[PDB]
């Protein structure tokens, strides 16, 4: 009903002329102040110098000067960096910490002409499905103020479903783009591992990136404006995609996991997008010989992400992992990703749950292991939900998370598509064709 | 003069001749070439000639693959199934592999017919090629001196003439150093851009994560580039670049560190002076270049780390994961640094390595060896400057022909682009040709 422009709505509005940059600037710093109230989502504010930049991108306009993005109003997770803007990653140590330069993810939007009035919120060191931090505060789902929005771009997914901003960038190194936006039932695209450059990303006060698991993508709540941010963005041009419709296309079902459980109402979910699959021509399978052991995955997974998130270190007495024992490590997710690229030569994408239900009570218990979740009434453990993203992040595959509907208590439920690496154009256009299908 | 690669699958399409014959006709040349070379130490001349009758049959078919029916030799270290890979150890001389390389994958995709596998050091970790289960690779340019390493075999097989196509590893110059011994084409690509997946250590499934690179070989520039875009993980962007007339070069004839031939630098200098006479813009000094003699110290630290996988000599104490991850920090902060030079150059041009080939040598340890450069006695291992730019940056680095030294050994030009313009190296490299023919 109430409905937003898009980013390429909005470039096409300003080179025709029905609206300039100034006024789509002005627009959305209206939205942000009427609607972030309650949500929290748009926590540094740079408007003056957005408003300079879209009365410069107005002058372009007026030099007949045309970028695929000029003019077109957003906003950035708070952890990239932003010249004249803090990086704090939710640390109050590092409230102070402000950018000199901006990231290489906006330097590709800026050149593209976008004009980026602010920053979202985000958990304390990016390390939480929540975004909530003592510098900022907690960001609520516009869904239900209630429930979380999401993390660690929670505070991306929550302004791109309050319709603030139409388009955003957040990071993911453990669900960290695809659980916000599943929480707040707006389009979220993992990228494939090394496509697209985290310079800028860095912890605060450094110039470190991390090298292992973490990529850095669009997010958006139309799947050619990811499209578009990934052409942007990406280190060279990937590969496009050349899927016209459904028909012929080759999916694996997957609505249970050996280490963790998803609510009914998700099991039907995405089951409900593969049966419109089957209707528009596709073939859905249930079970292949060639998906790799989940269990074993989602247990080196953890093991290498505890291991990255400490650069190594390890606690009081405890030895650390050793360098050898590092590069076994990787060996072994290097044996894990062909055994994805075999699976991957009799399917195209596999359907399955972003996370196991929708967004979660707000939590004040920093500890995943002292958290858990309501799933159709039962207790369930909370960090054994990591196992839904395990398969996309350490395989490195791109995995889409996309709106499919919501529960029965009006929460969004998102549909994770994952296909083979580095085809992450196939799977924008999977679930573009996902919603098209689900919408006849 | 022999055909390249494109021209044999052109007259394989056309008609001209066939898989076969063509197959048969580089068996010919590599049995009656390769004697006093040694080059081609694999040999599955059997299955190849199978493999040329399926293409003559896909030919006949009307299907027409972009390499259908080219024959080639790959590197040893490459795995081929049914055939062995050894990297030159005797311990691993009867391992077998049950599946082909990525690359090799590819290649035979687009139709490419592999007859064996060329010569390599032990532990691919010289510039030479010499090992115990093959013997030694000398370059067709004097016996008497190294064909190079450690895709030196896959240099000495491409200047002899046997194949059009050839494809090696790069972690210390392997691919730009052999190239520059036999006066080759071979591509250092950018890191990570094509995947080292079958390049394993022998009887491991493990490839090198870190500053290693593999990269298309040939005789001229247009193959490499179909190689790559055959290879790469991705089509990678190509090349817009239509002359040498403003193209911004930045000419660097001298290393902190080590030192080059005066027929190296006029040679160098030679390239550069060509393409001012072109329309380009030639620097010999840049505020943005990066400390050379910082990046090879750092680059070095970091090699015998790759090389050694994290383990160190008894008593002393390895590296930690955690001052590991801080080299990697460093390495990305040298990264940036060649970011901004290349904001203000088009590509750098250098030497591949400070000499020509030189003399066959039977000492193992590096730093007691030494090279001839102008009749003094100059260090061995520092030499490794001349190609750490490229490796410990990951900027693909192309080695191209130049000319030869006063003894007739081949002068090669290392042509350095920005990350991801692996397809500029090359086409600057083919107008730096064009030039130079003028």
């Amino acid at each position: 009903a109430m409905s937003e422009l898009s980013a390429i709505e909005t470039a096409a509005a300003i080179a025709g002329g029905s609206m300039t940059a100034l006024e789509a600037c002005d627009a959305a710093i209206a939205r942000i102040e009427q609607r972030d109230g309650p949500i929290n989502a748009v926590v540094v504010r740079d408007f003056d110098r957005a408003r300079d930049a879209a009365k410069a991108a107005d002058a372009e306009i007026a030099a007949a000067v045309r970028k695929p993005l000029l003019g077109v109003p957003m906003t950035i997770k708070e952890s990239f960096d932003i010249a004249g803007l803090p990086t704090s990653w939710g640390f109050a140590e590092h409230a102070d910490h402000i950018a000199t330069a901006d990231s290489l993810v906006v330097s590709r939007l800026k050149a593209a002409g976008a004009v980026f009035l602010g920053k979202s919120n985000i958990p304390v060191g990016l390390a939480d499905w929540q975004s909530v931090n003592p510098n900022y505060g907690r960001t609520n789902n516009p869904h239900d103020h209630s429930r979380s929005a999401g993390g660690s771009s929670g505070g991306a997914a929550a302004a791109l479903a309050a319709g603030m901003v139409p388009l955003e960038y957040g990071s993911d190194i453990g669900g960290s783009i695809r659980v916000p936006a599943h929480f707040c039932g707006v389009w979220g695209l993992k990228t494939t591992f090394d496509a697209v450059s985290l310079e800028g990303h860095y912890f605060p006060r450094t110039d470190s990136a991390k090298a292992d698991l973490s990529v850095v993508g669009p997010m958006a709540r139309t799947p050619a404006d990811l499209a578009l941010a990934l052409d942007i963005t990406s280190k060279v041009p990937l590969p496009q995609s050349r899927i016209a419709n459904l028909s012929g296309l080759r999916i694996l079902l997957l609505t249970a996991h050996p280490e963790t459980v998803a609510d009914s109402a998700t099991i039907s979910a995405v089951e409900r997008a593969a049966a419109a699959c089957e209707a528009s021509g596709a073939t859905v399978a249930t079970s292949s010989p060639d998906l790799p052991d989940l269990s074993a995955l989602v247990a080196d997974y953890t093991r290498m992400l505890l291991v990255v998130l400490a650069r190594g270190l390890a606690p009081e007495g405890t030895e650390p992992v050793s360098l050898n024992a590092w590069y076994a490590m990787l060996d072994d997710q290097a044996r894990m990703m062909r055994a994805f690229d075999r699976l991957f030569e009799s399917f195209d994408a596999i359907f399955c749950p972003v996370l196991g239900t929708t967004a979660f009570a707000h939590s004040d218990e920093p500890d995943w292991a002292k958290r858990s979740l309501s799933i159709d009434g039962g207790i369930a453990p909370f960090a054994a939900q990591l196992g839904w993203i395990s398969m996309a992040t350490y395989g490195g595959m791109p995995a889409l998370s996309m709106p499919l509907g919501a529960d029965g208590n009006g929460l969004p439920i998102n549909l994770q598509i994952i296909t083979r690496n580095w085809s992450d154009h196939d799977a924008i256009r999977i679930g573009a064709l996902v919603a098209e299908a689900l919408d006849r």
